């Protein structure tokens, strides 16, 4: 089974995954996610959902590891984002932080929650501003010290400064502030060490929008901090997505991203990657179609045969585009709305296969293609802003593809236009 970012993610049961601004947590080899309940399409509270899985991919939904509590600021009036958990040693317990907010966020605050197994269900006891300031998006970071020493990271000072801050021997406050970027608007931290550095990932501040998520490093959390870097290419806003929790995976990392979808909060998506450290920093590798070996600490990346769209057949009136930006400098615009084209001599195995569409869509909203495998009955594919005109990214389609060759037509029978499609890869 695969990590196939961007596509509709359903649990055992067949639910679709409520996971958002996740964080993860290991027992054992179980991975447990934690994250927001959007199913009522808001940004107020419904719950802290809670999933397991041993492989990164097949979900069991769990009881829910936080409820909402009327009359409090985990009421359903208020704001429980970005949960993550960590284990106290000490005090076998679960330690849960969240940024607790008002529907405005002026209030600014953490939450903290306990329990004694890792989906709880947790235990509120109560939230604050750290150190008597703001604290909006944060994560918590557990060192690999005897002590385990924890720390909160988080955007203070109405998201202008960002703040690394220690915890104390509870994981119940914070008690001193260890290193601040002043300025630096920086919000949806992460924290991986690698090779006894630590490794921040982080966006900027520019709402529900993605931006290009950057990484710094420091020998010490107390700083000083590398200047930022890309984590991908800049143009492509993180592949869409925003950083949610950067988890260790042998020499490497993966990338846990949201791709926010504000006007249908619950259909957001999650865009999670390989994150690459051969290079010495960490980079996302865009993988449409990949997994994880667990026992390993490995990660393997799906090989696909790619199709130009500018070499299928061109029907009504769709064109042919010239692009930098674009495979082959070339991509078929102008489709839907009477233009269509099909790929032809797509050899396959057959059955059930991820296709990835890359597109460019320089609108701010979403487009999307009809797709018909075979003159089949059309599917129909969302395609997200991507940027630019000139910027692609991709999405995936699991379509059932025959034994032997394949034909597939894009655009047919839809009065909108389409994005603009650069080529596809066949998984
Ligand atoms: C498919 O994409 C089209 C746009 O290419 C969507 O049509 C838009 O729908 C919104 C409503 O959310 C309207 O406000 C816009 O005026 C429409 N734009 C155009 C150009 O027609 C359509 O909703 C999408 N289909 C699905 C199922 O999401
Ligand atoms: C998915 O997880 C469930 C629960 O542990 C398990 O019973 C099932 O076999 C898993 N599916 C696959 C394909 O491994
Ligand atoms: C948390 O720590 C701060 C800093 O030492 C302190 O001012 C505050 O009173 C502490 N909060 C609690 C609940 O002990
Ligand atoms: O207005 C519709 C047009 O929108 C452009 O962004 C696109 O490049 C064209 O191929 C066509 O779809
Ligand atoms: O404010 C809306 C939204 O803004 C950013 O995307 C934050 O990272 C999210 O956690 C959420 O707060
Ligand atoms: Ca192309």
């Amino acid at each position: 089974n695969q990590i196939v970012s961007g596509a509709a993610w359903t649990d055992t049961a067949g639910n679709t995954i409520q996971a958002h601004g996740a964080g993860i947590l290991q027992v054992g080899s179980t991975f447990y996610w934690f994250g927001e309940d959007k199913s009522h399409n808001s940004a107020l509270f419904k719950a802290v959902s809670c999933y397991t899985s041993s492989d990164l991919v097949n979900w069991s939904r769990q009881n829910d590891a936080l409820s909402p509590i009327a009359g409090t600021m985990i009421s359903t009036s208020n704001v429980v984002e970005r949960p993550k958990v960590i284990f106290n040693q000490k005090n076998s317990e679960y330690v849960m932080w969240f940024h607790s907010d008002s529907s405005n966020y002026g209030a600014a605050m953490v939450g903290v929650a306990t329990a004694k197994t890792p989906c709880g269900p947790y235990t509120y006891k109560g939230s604050f501003k750290p150190l008597g300031a703001d604290s909006r998006d944060e994560s918590i970071f557990q060192d690999d010290d005897s002590a385990q020493t924890a720390y909160l990271l988080y955007a203070s000072d109405n998201n202008q400064n960002f703040k690394i801050s220690r915890l104390d021997a509870n994981y119940y406050n914070v008690t001193a502030q260890v290193s601040v970027m002043n300025g630096a608007t920086l919000e949806a931290p992460g924290i991986v060490k690698h090779n006894g550095e630590y490794f921040l990932i982080a966006s900027h501040t520019s709402g529900w929008a993605p931006n290009p998520n950057k990484w710094f490093s420091a020998s010490s959390l107390a700083g000083p901090w590398s200047a930022q870097q890309d984590i991908a290419p800049s143009a492509t806003r993180t592949w869409y997505s925003q950083n949610a929790f950067d988890l260790p995976l042998g020499s490497n990392a993966i990338y846990m991203g949201d791709r926010w979808r504000p006007s249908l909060l619950g259909s957001s998506r999650y865009i999670w990657y390989p994150l690459d450290f051969s290079s010495g920093a960490p980079q996302i590798v865009h993988a449409d179609v990949w997994s994880v070996n667990v026992q390993a600490g490995t990660y393997s990346v799906a090989s696909g045969t790619s199709y130009e769209a500018e070499n299928g057949q061109r029907g009504g009136s769709s064109t042919i585009l010239s692009g930098s930006g674009f495979s082959g400098g070339k991509a078929v615009g102008y489709l839907g709305h009477g233009g269509t084209v099909t790929i032809n001599n797509v050899q396959s195995n057959g059955g059930s296969h991820w296709v990835a569409l890359y597109f460019a869509n320089g609108d701010s909203t979403y487009r999307n293609v009809t797709v018909s495998v075979n003159g089949g009955p059309s599917v129909l594919v969302d395609q997200p802003d991507s940027g630019g005109g000139n910027v692609v990214i991709s999405v995936p389609v699991k379509l059932n593809l025959n034994s032997g060759e394949n034909s597939i037509t894009f655009g047919s029978g839809q009065s909108n236009y389409a994005a603009d499609l650069d080529k596809i890869i066949v998984y």
